């Protein structure tokens, strides 16, 4: 119905945090760019990385916030405004504390579930919610209190593969994501098995 016009993929810049379980959605964006050989541009001024395509007669671009995760809506904020996309058209693949690795699923509007990137995006977007979610499942530590050094952390080889296989998997439906078509990309992902 609406096609996406601006795929985000969130996390933290910089070689410390660089893949980091909190950099997730940054990873996704990066695999779909490089297997739609597409080049993801430094530009200031949109606060991260750019890439853009063409489908079905309409450009697609591509984000990586280059700002912290916490100030990811100022780079969502700056694109999506000058290019005058409105939230329906927005997908924000992002890390999910609430699945495990192996797990992918999307998710239309809703809260920030305490993700600083996504709140920031809500916030920015003048409190709109309204765009959809690529969640990529990282697992949880199993107290609030580890959180924050589980997401900033790096994980074992076992589970990253397993994220690795939750990427594909997502790609997989970049057909029906691209068209907005979110009740078949849900079917077709969320029957998926790690």
């Amino acid at each position: 119905m609406t096609a996406v016009q601006l795929i985000v993929g969130l996390g933290n810049p910089g070689p410390e945090y660089d893949q980091t379980r909190h950099n997730a959605g940054a990873l996704f964006v990066e695999r779909l760019a490089h297997a739609q050989g597409v080049s993801l541009v430094a530009d200031r001024k949109y606060f991260g990385l750019v890439g853009k395509f063409s489908h079905q007669g309409k450009d697609v671009r591509l984000l990586i916030p280059t700002t912290y995760m916490n100030r990811s809506g100022q780079s969502v904020a700056a694109l999506a405004g000058f290019f005058r996309i409105a939230p329906d058209a927005i997908l924000v693949a992002h890390d999910e504390l609430d699945m495990p690795p192996g797990v992918a699923k999307l998710k239309t509007g809703g809260g920030h579930g305490g993700h600083n990137g996504l709140r920031d995006i809500i916030a920015q977007l003048g409190n709109q919610n309204s765009f959809h979610r690529l969640r990529l499942g990282i697992g949880h530590p199993g107290h609030s209190s580890l959180v924050s050094g589980y997401v900033l952390g790096r994980a074992p080889r076992s589970e990253q593969e397993l994220l690795d296989t939750s990427i594909d998997f997502a790609l997989g439906v970049l057909p029906e994501m691209l068209a907005g078509d979110w009740t078949r990309a849900m079917q077709k992902l969320h029957s998926q098995k790690a």
